[PDB]
């Protein structure tokens, strides 16, 4: 696999290998503080730095909207000074870090978020629509009791430019400027606060810059977010995410394809380290050739992702479809993925039943 291995200038850095390893959410952190818990997420992900680019699980921007009960956050000094210890592993091995960027929006979990600042102890989202899809995954309820997504109330535009915005800003600089992370990973898919505005499903607001009415307004906060992050630490070290096709909590839009090739071109004048992109849905019902219509409409740096393996990765690199791949699963059982890329190892079978335990268990036990 030469062009998957070859090297990759990416923002101010230069990747040692294009095989990335994608944000993966491991709630290892502090229930309440959210505070990286270093002893076992440290080891995780220096047992992993070999990866051309780590980019950390989806952390949070806004003090306890927590939409995963206990995953990291980026906007405390307690957690700052947690990051930097594991930051400061991963360059020891001479490898590359980014951190994920998030708001849980309409994903926030009720009774954590509603038991506590005009942002404070509330839901929040484009729309008061509520996710209905399922109901609230047992690993990330704040009860062993059936717990459910909540209504939202509709963000004013006021509360987003002013109050969404400048939480990105801080937790990015926070990120960069003392924890010490080479780049941030705007979080604008999977149908988090970012991608609810984006996609017509969730975004029903009917006027402002942010209006669920076109597909330019849809993508409005999402460009907004990041240019004003990419002003707070440099584009070249920004990096964002989508998932045009994923249906996750319901999540949908009618013309997935022109709302992806206009969010390219529209963020295409900020120069950013990377777009990065599922190219599809978890279940074979919303499909498209995302690879292709980012491939048509983006001129910077392509990161690819979904259900890839060494050979296709490295066949899309080789054709230029896409610069690098970012890789899920196979990053949570192999540590050392990249070796055994070089070496076309066999690969240790992931363990969904384990992914959440919040233990060693499924987290560090994984051979190399
Ligand atoms: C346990 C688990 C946690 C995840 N956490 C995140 C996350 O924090 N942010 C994100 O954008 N995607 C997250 N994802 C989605 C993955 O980044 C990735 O896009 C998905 O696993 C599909 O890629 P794969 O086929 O290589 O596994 C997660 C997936 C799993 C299975
Ligand atoms: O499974 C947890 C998860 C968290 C954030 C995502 O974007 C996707 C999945």
């Amino acid at each position: 696999f030469p062009e998957l291995l070859r090297p990759l200038k990416l923002g101010r850095y230069t990747l040692r290998n294009r095989i990335i390893m994608a944000p993966l959410t491991r709630c290892q952190a502090t229930e309440d503080d959210h505070v990286p818990r270093t002893e076992s997420m440290l080891k995780y992900y220096e047992d992993r730095a070999s990866a051309g680019l780590i980019i950390a699980e989806a952390t949070m921007v806004q003090p306890n909207y927590t939409g995963f009960l206990t995953e990291p956050g980026i906007y405390s000094d307690a957690q700052i000074e947690e990051w930097r210890k594991i930051v400061d592993a991963v360059h020891k091995k001479g490898g590359l870090i980014f951190l994920q960027l998030i708001h849980a929006g309409r994903a926030g979990i009720p009774e954590k978020i509603l038991q506590q600042d005009p942002l404070a102890g509330r839901l929040l989202a484009a729309s008061a629509i509520p996710i209905k899809d399922h109901r609230i995954p047992a690993y990330f309820a704040a009860s062993g009791e059936k717990e459910t997504y909540g209504v939202p109330e509709e963000l004013t535009d006021d509360e987003v430019r002013d109050g969404i915005i400048p939480l990105f800003v801080e937790g990015a600089k926070n990120a960069i400027f003392k924890a010490g992370f080479d780049g941030v990973e705007i979080h604008g898919a999977n149908g988090y606060l970012l991608d609810a505005f984006f996609r017509e499903s969730s975004n029903k607001r009917q006027s402002g810059p942010y209006a669920g009415t076109t597909i330019d307004t849809r993508c409005q906060l999402i460009y907004d977010v990041t240019k004003s992050v990419c002003d707070a630490v440099g584009s070249d070290r920004v990096g964002l995410r989508i998932s045009p096709l994923n249906g996750v909590h319901g999540m949908i839009d009618s013309n997935p394809e022109a709302l992806t090739k206009h969010l390219c071109k529209k963020i295409e004048p900020l120069s950013l380290a990377y777009l990065h992109y599922l190219r599809g849905d978890m279940v074979n019902q919303q499909i498209g050739d995302v690879v292709a219509w980012v491939r048509g409409s983006y001129s910077g740096v392509k990161i690819s992702n979904l259900r890839y393996d060494f050979e296709e990765a490295d066949q899309q690199i080789r054709e230029g479809k896409v610069d690098a791949v970012a890789f899920g699963a196979k990053f949570i059982a192999n540590p050392d993925l990249v070796e055994r890329a070089q070496q076309n190892w066999p690969l240790n079978e992931p363990r969904p039943e384990t992914y959440y335990t919040r233990t060693a268990v499924g987290y560090n036990d994984y051979p190399t």
